[PDB]
This record gives structure tokens, C-alpha cells and sequence, in this order.
């Protein structure tokens, strides 16, 4: 099984397996896409970073190198990171993957519009 962000900030989700080994950049691909969704840009995990979204874990994006989003410094995620980290690593190397919702709207997908 999967695990999947519960709320997406700005269609984004953190994807991974349930288990190591994670996944290379093909593998990453593929889990977005059994999903129905897509890998996700730098620039789409700048969006949510910037609306509140942060993570403990690097992960693939298109542009073919792994990100993670921190606004809160933690020795364990990102080594006291503040911002969209960058990870260059071979192709070849098992991180998770972020996902892009395009049918989402609302900034969290868990907080509706006023009704
Ligand atoms: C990625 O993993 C798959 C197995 O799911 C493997 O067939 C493929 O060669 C790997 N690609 C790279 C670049 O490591
Ligand atoms: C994508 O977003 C739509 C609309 O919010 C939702 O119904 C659907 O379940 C989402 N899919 C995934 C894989 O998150």
C-alpha cells in the first residue's frame, strides 16, 4: 500500500511506500500515475511550501532531482533546513515522490470554502 499526504496544500501530496526500499525517479513517476495524478514541479512544491505545507521526507519532482519542503528547522528533516531543499542524485537513487493534484482548487484540501 501507499502512504499519501491526508490533507494536499495546493494539490501537492507526499506519496511513498509503506516500506523501504522507496522509489527511484521512473518508480515515482508510476506511483503518481497509478494515483491518476502526476510527479510534481519544483515549482508546484514551492506553492505549497509557501501555504503551509512541510514534510520529513525528500522527494522526486520533475524536474529529475528530490526536494523537501521545511519551514520549521528539525536536525532530522533536512539537517535544520528552513525552505525547498535540494537533493541532485542519480535517477537510480529510492526517495519518495510528490504528487500534483490538477483537480484541486482550494489551498488545503481539507478546509472547504465558507458554506
Ligand atoms: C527503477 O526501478 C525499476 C524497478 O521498479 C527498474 O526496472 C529500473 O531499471 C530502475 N531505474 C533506474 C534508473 O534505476
Ligand atoms: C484529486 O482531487 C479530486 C478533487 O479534489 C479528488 O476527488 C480526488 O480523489 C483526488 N485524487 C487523489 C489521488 O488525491
Amino acid at each position: 500500500d501507499l502512504s499519501i499526504s491526508t490533507c494536499r496544500i495546493m494539490g501537492v501530496a507526499l506519496v511513498g511506500r509503506n516500506k523501504n526500499p522507496q522509489m527511484n525517479f521512473t518508480e515515482a513517476n508510476e506511483a503518481c500515475k497509478m494515483l491518476g495524478l502526476t510527479l510534481a514541479s519544483r515549482d508546484q512544491v514551492e506553492s505549497a511550501q509557501k501555504s503551509g505545507f512541510e514534510t520529513c521526507s525528500y522527494g522526486w519532482v520533475g524536474e529529475q532531482f528530490s526536494v523537501i519542503p521545511r519551514i520549521f528547522s528539525n536536525p532530522r528533516c533536512g539537517k535544520n533546513g528552513k525552505g525547498v531543499l535540494i537533493w541532485n542524485a542519480p535517477s537510480s537513487q529510492k526517495f519518495k515522490a510528490y504528487c500534483h493534484n490538477s483537480s484541486d482548487t482550494w489551498v488545503n484540501s481539507c478546509i472547504p470554502e465558507i458554506v
